[PDB]
């Protein structure tokens, strides 16, 4: 069910935190549209800053899901999994050790987020390092309660990643 939250969106992915809250990276979001997921813009509260986008829908969009904890990044040193899917729906998690919060200009856009380091398989598949992989969530486990703390925004050709954080 965790992976059923990861949804193809625009030029990447996003993540359902709850039935009404969807997060993604700003640069993958469609532009010049009258709706997202069939809902009018009048029924969505949208907040975008520092390459983090949050949609709060007035209607229950993903009632199949429970709510989980969304936090604004994680402590330095946390090991997260980036829940990358590819177009088949295949599940390809990327393990990352997270570093410090900062704001970094990457290809003209300011990313407010956390850099991290990837922990040969990933490279063979360009995991995290193709445009279609952005928006995937960074998660870690607190007991058996899952915490999402960012969205994939950037990564070097070849092993630093950046997730945008609220
Ligand atoms: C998702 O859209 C994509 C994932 C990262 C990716 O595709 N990397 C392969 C291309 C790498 C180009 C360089 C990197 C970069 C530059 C400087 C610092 C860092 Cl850590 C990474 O460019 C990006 O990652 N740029 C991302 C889009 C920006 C608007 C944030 C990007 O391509 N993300
Ligand atoms: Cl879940
Ligand atoms: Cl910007």
């Amino acid at each position: 069910t965790l992976w059923s939250r990861v949804t193809k969106f625009g030029s990447g992915w996003g993540f359902w935190v709850s039935p009404t809250v969807f997060i993604t990276t700003t640069h993958v979001v469609p532009t010049g549209v009258k709706e997202f997921f069939g809902e009018p813009l009048s029924s969505i509260a949208i907040h975008q800053a520092g390459e983090f986008t949050q949609f709060r829908f007035s209607k229950k969009m993903r009632p199949d899901l429970t709510g989980m904890v969304l936090e604004e990044g994680c402590p330095e040193g946390t090991v997260c999994s980036v829940l990358i899917k590819r177009d088949s729906g295949e599940l390809l998690p990327l393990a990352v050790r997270m570093g410090a919060i900062a704001s970094m200009r990457i290809q003209g856009r300011l990313v407010h987020g956390q850099s991290g380091m990837l922990l040969a398989n990933a490279k063979g598949m360009d995991l995290g390092t193709i445009p279609g992989d952005c928006g995937a969530p960074y998660v870690h486990k607190r007991g058996n309660d899952w915490v999402v703390c960012g969205v994939h925004a950037a990564a070097t050709k070849s092993n630093t990643v950046v997730c945008a954080v609220q």
